[PDB]
């Protein structure tokens, strides 16, 4: 039944300059991680949120990282074919409410199920549960975090795959503050129907299986997850002296 059609001149086009941003814009030896503001990680086996809120040992690294990657995903939304179409103040809502999904989603490429980290070089820039709680973050947002994870790796995403669906996350007409909401849905759709032919004319049986679904339900868990960040962000805010552990970017963002 299912009939294939293929890829058109335009949508292998799109494909191509997705890759290309996403190459341009997301370094796979972490080589710039050393400039942030060094990690710390006080000694905290007992998970004490006092203590944690007390040090946050290791915002300032955690923040620097997260800095660097909006920034990362500003130049990587540019590139998006339309993006450029839709007036600054819409780009602007487009990348503020979704700076937090795509630092989720691109960071499955350090996440690794061998020790469910994000490993980033030596065990300086290895990430692990731990160290989201010494930035002040709970279980509520870490459980669910990992489990998007794992899920993300399991459904072996081609990378043309990964960066449509970064583009499609960040272009969603479903925003609170946007204008226009049409052409941002044109964009998208241009979007979701290359993703859609991709599957089915590129991708492999069985991980091909009811595969675009299973993404568009990765986007909404996303939207789950940027919820619960925004409300574990707005009580981490309340430390007295977290603005200094912060960067501009990072407040405006999230503040
Ligand atoms: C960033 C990237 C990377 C890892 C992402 C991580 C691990 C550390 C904790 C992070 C940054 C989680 C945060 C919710 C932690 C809290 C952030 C804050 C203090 C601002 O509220 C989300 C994704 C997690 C590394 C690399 O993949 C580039 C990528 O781009």
């Amino acid at each position: 039944d299912s009939l294939r059609p293929k890829l058109s001149e335009e949508q292998q086009r799109i494909i191509a300059i997705l890759l290309d941003a996403h190459h341009k814009t997301y370094d796979p030896t972490y080589s710039d991680f050393c400039q942030f503001r060094p990690p710390v990680r006080v000694n905290d086996g007992g998970g004490s949120v006092t203590l944690e809120l007390s040090q946050l040992s290791m915002l300032p690294h955690l923040a620097d990282l997260v800095s660097y990657s909006i920034q990362k995903v500003i130049g990587f939304a540019k590139m998006i074919p339309g993006f450029r179409d839709l007036t600054s103040e819409d780009q602007i809502v487009l990348l503020k409410s979704s700076a937090i999904e795509v630092i989720m989603l691109r960071s499955n490429e350090s996440f690794t199920m061998d020790d469910m980290s994000w490993t980033c070089g030596n065990q300086d820039y290895k990430y692990r549960v731990s160290d989201v709680t010494k930035a002040g973050h709970s279980l509520e947002l870490i459980e669910p975090l990992i489990k998007f994870q794992v899920g993300l790796k399991k459904l072996n995403l081609h990378e043309e795959e990964h960066v449509l669906l970064m583009a499609i996350c960040i272009v969603s007409p479903d925003r609170p503050g946007v204008q226009d909401a049409a052409l941002i849905e044109a964009i998208q759709d241009r979007l979701s129907n290359t993703l859609q032919t991709y599957i089915r004319c590129r991708h492999p049986p069985p991980g091909s299986h009811l595969l675009y679904a299973k993404m568009i339900q990765k986007l909404a868990d996303l939207r789950s997850l940027n919820e619960e960040h925004s409300k574990q962000y707005r009580c981490l805010s309340f430390q007295p002296e977290c603005s200094m552990k912060l960067t501009p970017l990072v407040l405006e963002v999230f503040g």
